[PDB]
C-alpha cells in the first residue's frame, strides 16, 4: 500500500519548498504541471503508471538535453539537467531483481495452472501488467519457457 505517486510528489514539493531547495522544487513543480496538463487535456485522473509515464518522458527530454549540451561543450548545463533527472528518478521503481522475477513467474504459474509451452501466453498475460518496464520481456519469456 505505498503512497500514491501524486501524493508523493505533492509531499516532496512541500518539503523542498520548506528546505528552500530551489532546483528540486522547480523540477517537482514541473512534474505536477505535466500531470495537470494531461488531466485537463485528457479529462482523466492519472494513476501511478500514468505518472510514471509523465516522469519517464521528462527524464527522456532532459536526457536529450544532456546529449545536446554535452555535444556543445556545456557540461555545467548538462549537470543541471542530470540533477533534474536525479530528482525525477526518486519516484521511479527499481528494476526487478532476478529473484523477484523468478518469484512473479512461479506465482503466475501457480495461479494460472500453467503447464507446458502452450500456456506461454497465459503466463505472460498475467505477468505483463505486473512487470511493466521493470524487466526485459524477452528474458522473462525465456525464464517462463524454461519452467513450461
Ligand atoms: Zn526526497
Ligand atoms: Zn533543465
Ligand atoms: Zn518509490
Amino acid at each position: 500500500d505505498p503512497m500514491a505517486l501524486i501524493d508523493q510528489l505533492k509531499e516532496e514539493q512541500k518539503l523542498a519548498m520548506k528546505a528552500k531547495d530551489k532546483l528540486r522544487l522547480g523540477t517537482i513543480r514541473l512534474a505536477l504541471a505535466a500531470i495537470k496538463q494531461r488531466e485537463v487535456d485528457e479529462q482523466i485522473t492519472l494513476n501511478d503508471d500514468d505518472i510514471l509515464a509523465v516522469l519517464t518522458k521528462m527524464v527522456k527530454q532532459r536526457r536529450d538535453s544532456v546529449t545536446q549540451y554535452e555535444a556543445a561543450g556545456r557540461q555545467d548545463l548538462a549537470d543541471v539537467e542530470q540533477a533534474e533527472i536525479t530528482v525525477l528518478e526518486e519516484f521511479m521503481p527499481q528494476p526487478l531483481t532476478e529473484e523477484e522475477v523468478a518469484a512473479l513467474i512461479e506465482k503466475a504459474i501457480a495461479e494460472s495452472g500453467a503447464a507446458g509451452m502452450q500456456d506461454m501466453g497465459k503466463v505472460m498475460g498475467v505477468l505483463k501488467p505486473q512487470i511493466q518496464g521493470r524487466a526485459d520481456m524477452g528474458k522473462v519469456s525465456g525464464l517462463v519457457r524454461a519452467k513450461l
